[PDB]
Formats: structure tokens, C-alpha cells, sequence
């Protein structure tokens, strides 16, 4: 639900645009969950996840119960295809977990796979 994820969302990034010298178009692309096709964009997700409470200490993407909070706040359970939504993120989060030291990668990769999935 693209309202309720910019709720969620929206203070966290605009906290984070404190601390990521991101612009106010990839402040833009992060709430409307556009591809992040810049690196500052990639960044600024990263910081806001982290806030969010889905990157674990060691930098890893929450699985499994760890993400139902999150799931939870981003989009409530009201809606059928957030049960879809949690399977997608699950899945994505084991694909790229470990795979790339890059922090920012690591979103770009794991959002990418969550926008390609059914």
C-alpha cells in the first residue's frame, strides 16, 4: 500500500537525509519505491531500513518472524498481497544476504529482486 509505506517510511528517510547526502529527487524515489538507480538513492533506503528495524547488527536482512514487525508497520496484514509481499522480502533477504560487502549494493539488489517477483 503505497500511502501507508510512505507513513511508515517518510520520517525515517527524511531523518536519514540527515545523514546521507542523497537529493530531494531520491528522497522521492525511496517513498514511491521507484528503482533505485542511484547510488545516493541505494544509500539512503539502506539508512532508512536500518532505521525501520529490518537490518540486522551485523548488516544482515531480517527473515522469517524477525520481519513481521516491519511487514507490520510498513503495510498491516488487511491486505492479501502483503502476505505475498512477506514471502517475496524473505526470500530476496536469503538470495542476497552475504553477497555484497557494499551496503548500498546490498539494497539495490535485494529491492530489485523484491520488485521481480510475483
Amino acid at each position: 500500500s503505497t500511502q501507508s509505506y510512505k507513513d511508515a517510511m517518510g520520517p525515517l528517510v527524511r531523518e536519514c537525509m540527515g545523514s546521507v547526502s542523497a537529493t530531494e529527487d531520491d528522497f522521492k524515489t525511496v517513498l514511491n519505491r521507484n528503482p533505485l538507480e542511484s547510488r545516493t538513492a541505494q544509500c539512503l533506503l539502506a539508512c532508512a531500513l536500518d532505521k525501520v528495524g529490518l537490518i540486522s547488527p551485523e548488516g544482515a536482512i531480517y527473515t522469517g518472524d524477525d520481519l513481521m514487525p516491519v511487514m507490520n508497520r510498513l503495510y498491516g496484514f488487511n491486505d492479501f498481497k502483503t502476505v505475498m509481499k512477506a514471502k517475496a522480502v524473505n526470500d530476496c533477504a536469503n538470495q542476497v544476504n552475504g553477497a555484497y560487502p557494499d551496503r548500498c549494493d546490498l539494497i539495490k539488489n535485494f529491492t530489485d529482486c523484491v520488485r521481480n517477483s510475483y
